[PDB]
């Protein structure tokens, strides 16, 4: 259950995933992976990954809005530290 570093590049549509959580002690979790999008084709992101950071910005205790912002401001090369945490998701 080690965390992993994933580097994805943004596409017209975006990074290709959605997130949930950010509240009540729940972290930011990947809820949806868009087929064929960058998150999908990383081969390293899954539904149920907790996003621990984005370009080094800690999102462990971040609100959903904070996390969305971080993903948008991360630019064209997005480095995600994710940890697969299905029990919690």
């Amino acid at each position: 259950r080690e965390p992993r570093r994933i580097v994805i590049h943004r596409g017209s549509t975006g990074l290709g995933f959605n997130i949930v959580g950010g509240e009540d002690g729940e972290g930011i979790f990947i809820s949806f992976i868009l087929a064929g999008g960058p998150a999908d084709l990383s081969g390293e992101l899954r539904k149920g990954d907790q996003i621990l950071s984005v370009n080094g910005v800690d999102l462990r205790n971040a609100s959903h809005e904070q996390a969305a912002i971080a993903l948008k401001n991360a630019g064209q090369t997005v480095t995600i530290i994710a940890q697969y945490k299905p029990e919690e998701y």
